[PDB]
């Protein structure tokens, strides 16, 4: 039962991370990974909870997050999944760190209280 202030804040963070301003490095994180189409057929030997920014935005809009900590964890999972499958130094790994850098900056503005 997340409240309006927390909801608006979260949607704002997700909207920021998906915005075209970051298109040159956020495009791997906008939609669900498709292992076969991306020629990474072993993706789900490394990842067991897929998450992407579009999915966080849908769960948000469907009132599926109880509170801000829960939302933060789904967003953070996008990047843990990235590093679980893409080694250091690869392009997608580095894109993930750059987008996470922005997430870290934006998330520190969160309301102290996750209203209900």
């Amino acid at each position: 039962a997340m409240g309006q202030r927390a909801m608006k804040f979260c949607q704002g963070v997700v909207r920021e991370l998906m915005s075209k301003k970051y298109a040159s490095f956020n495009y791997p994180f906008l939609e669900p990974v498709d292992p076969v189409a991306l020629n990474c057929p072993t993706y789900f030997d490394y990842v067991k909870e897929p998450m992407d920014l579009g999915t966080v935005s849908k769960k948000l809009s469907n009132w599926e997050y109880e509170n801000l900590d829960q939302a933060e964890h789904d967003i953070r999972l996008i990047f843990q999944n990235c590093y679980a499958f893409n080694p250091d130094g690869t392009i997608v790994n580095m894109m993930g760190h750059r987008l996470e850098d922005i997430f870290n900056t934006k998330w520190a503005d969160r309301p102290l209280y996750s209203d209900v």
